[PDB]
């Protein structure tokens, strides 16, 4: 891939005590970009033949996948991040009733993603090993997990992120 | 194998309102024996290869098999026998402290084993599939049988001659 290859004429620079935001913010938009294709394919890429069921009932693996894993961590993050981008190209050229809604979108998006994956990751954590009862998983059994601790690394990480975000999207928000 | 092969002076037979019982101890001895050896080693001689564990736990087999099987149903019969068998060398010849404890002896070995074996298996039964949930054996498990109709009908069939057994033998240990 490549993304961006235009950016050359920005010599206009801020002046005022604020719009530190929108630098900060555009930094962690493009920072996000980076840190997910980089990792992208490459943490969570992986996790279909990672998922080892001690036992010999068939399917159990999908079953059990499916149960704990219905989703994986980069596709909430993917969404995240593309609900929160639109606010980015409109945000591009500003100066001359959205612009500010803008803002607040994107506050209340990021938001949404942090507490929707707190009920679904609760603990913020990567359980070593999730047992598993499904209908055809026959009694409780064992189902692993790969690089659980890795996976809560750069899940720790994207969460800080959401934080800063809107802590500084919140900060210009709140300029009265 | 071949068991028995002198038996051709018995012209002498009962004349009395009782002894009735040597006969049918006799027969049934005999008749336990072939019912053994026809049967011995061809119900419970496969059951080493037909206790599948639906897993990947090594040894779990082996570990369940033992769990629900200590020992198999024809050992027990097999000592059963062998314990309740002195009896019959001895009654061989009668006429002219022991005589009538051999007797006893014969009923209450065979209710010993009658007990402990309801002990053991309870409900006078095979399960088709037992679970297990031992030490290495990681969860509850599952565990196969093989034939377990078959098995429980030869049991059911051998508690039966157990009955009978000791049914002739105290009706005329009761002679007083």
């Amino acid at each position: 891939m490549d993304w961006g290859t235009l950016q050359t004429i920005l010599g206009g620079v801020n002046k005022h005590s604020t719009s530190i935001g929108k630098i900060w913010l555009t930094v962690l938009f493009i920072f996000r970009i980076m840190i997910l294709v980089v990792a992208a394919k490459e943490v969570w890429g992986d996790e279909q033949a990672d998922f080892v069921c001690n036992t010999l009932q068939p399917g159990c693996k999908n079953v059990c996948y499916d149960h704990y894993f219905p989703i994986s961590h980069i596709r909430l993050w993917a969404l995240q991040l593309i609900f929160v981008s639109t606010p980015a190209l409109l945000v591009a050229m500003h100066v001359a009733w959205t612009y500010t809604s803008s803002i607040f979108f994107r506050v209340i998006f990021e938001a949404a993603f942090m507490y929707v994956f707190y009920v679904m990751y609760d603990g913020f954590s990567m359980q070593r090993l999730v047992k598993c009862n499904a209908w055809p998983c026959p009694n409780t059994v064992d189902c692993f997990v790969s690089r659980p601790t890795e996976k809560t690394v750069f899940t720790v990480f994207m969460i800080a992120v959401s934080g800063i975000c809107i802590l500084l999207n919140v900060t210009e928000l709140s300029y009265l």
